[PDB]
């Protein structure tokens, strides 16, 4: 059973035993198929992006906020203007998208390594690791001062919101563990990385922008405790984990929701059921990183009866029902949010089978076979 703490160890291991099972075989052949695809792919790195950062060092990572757009009634298009949900494809001219690429070509990478055995998968996930993180020429250093970045705004500087452009970091060191026995995968490279997480962390607990992210009353904040924790824990900082779990119910949890399930800052948003769900995932993670420390996250409630449970229950009768009895706003993706929901439903089972919230998720689901996340959130 491997030291994971997003994903759930003992789930892994026996899906694992199980890969040549009629119930994950589809899955696993889809999964060495990405692999096989990331194998083709070139590392990329900080030093693509065009532009750098106001540092005047391109290993600064930098991003632009994903909702900010050229206002039309300005000459230059400045300052940007906000159109939140809709995501301005400027963006891919910085970091953000090849940061995307490369944890999750990582997390494949990894994944297949450990349902295969086969190390060419691990040697091609340190490769993309040694670029990214490792070699002096290309390396990404190890803060975001200069994440979401807005034209116009912010004196070109980043801001606490930049801090959720890394969140895939907390599965990509699950799948960095995963591979911890390949040959690739050497003690000089684990060292590496933990070292670059370590400074990250510092940074966090530092920096005035990470401290924006940290006061955030949102998902934000919320996403905030969840990194800190798991990269204190990969990085041997147990106690900073402790803490970060001790305090995330009435720092995140009964601040975010009210008495009834209502997380009123998503609710707010255009895409309502997706920051709903978002939110509600990573409160889901961080169940999973504090059940692996014996600390009972899920469970936690409020004398007013806020809780995760609250939360699921708000959401619930939505699931499988028409958007227009939805009463809150949800500008896309409604069918890719109704399917998340459902698997929300799953890993929620893993910590209240009692409730019946597979059975609930399984009526509406239609997910096939082979997706990934039968893998991942099994019933093992
Ligand atoms: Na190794």
């Amino acid at each position: 059973v491997a030291n994971t703490r997003i994903y759930a160890a003992e789930k892994l291991a026996k899906v694992k035993e199980k890969a040549d099972s009629p119930l994950y075989a589809p899955a696993v052949k889809t999964l060495l198929r990405d692999a096989d695809k990331a194998l083709k792919m070139t590392p990329p790195s900080v030093m693509d992006k065009t532009m750098t950062a106001d540092s005047g060092d391109k290993h600064d990572y930098m991003s632009m906020g994903p909702y900010w757009w050229p206002d039309p009634s300005k000459p230059d298009g400045l300052p940007y203007i906000r159109k939140d949900g809709q995501r301005n494809p400027e963006l891919d001219k910085l970091d953000r998208n090849k940061l995307g690429d490369m944890s999750k070509a990582v997390t494949t990478l990894g994944l297949a390594y450990y349902f295969s055995g086969d190390e060419k998968y691990a040697q091609k996930a340190v490769d993309f690791l040694n670029v990214w993180f490792l070699d002096a020429k290309t390396k990404m250093n190890p803060h975001l001062t200069y994440g979401q970045t807005i034209p116009g705004k912010n004196k070109g500087m980043g801001r606490g919101a930049g801090m959720i452009d890394i969140y895939s970091f907390t599965e990509m060191i699950d799948a960095m563990t995963l591979m911890e026995n390949s040959k690739a995968f050497t003690p000089k490279v684990k060292k590496g990385m933990k070292e670059w997480f370590t400074q990250l962390v510092e940074w966090m607990q530092t920096s005035p922008v990470a401290a924006e992210e940290q006061r955030a009353k949102n998902n934000h904040g919320l996403a905030y405790d969840v990194q800190l924790t798991a990269y204190a824990l990969y990085t041997g900082n147990q106690d900073l984990a402790m803490k970060t779990i001790q305090e995330f119910p009435e720092k995140r949890l009964f601040a975010q929701i009210e008495p009834d399930g209502k997380q009123p800052l998503e609710l707010a948003r255009t895409t309502a059921l997706g920051y709903t769900i978002f939110n509600l995932g990573h409160m889901l993670d961080m169940c999973s990183i504090a059940s692996t420390l014996g600390q009972d996250i899920y469970n936690a409630t409020s004398q007013d009866g806020r809780s995760i449970t609250a939360a699921l229950k708000f959401l619930i009768p939505y699931i499988g029902k028409p958007q227009s009895e939805w009463p809150y706003q949800q500008i896309k993706e409604w069918d890719k949010k109704q399917e998340e929901a459902c698997w929300i439903l799953r890993r929620a089972s893993f910590f209240d089978p009692k409730a019946g919230y597979e059975a609930i998720g399984a009526q509406f689901r239609e997910t096939p076979a082979n997706k990934r996340i039968h893998l991942i959130y099994s019933l093992e």
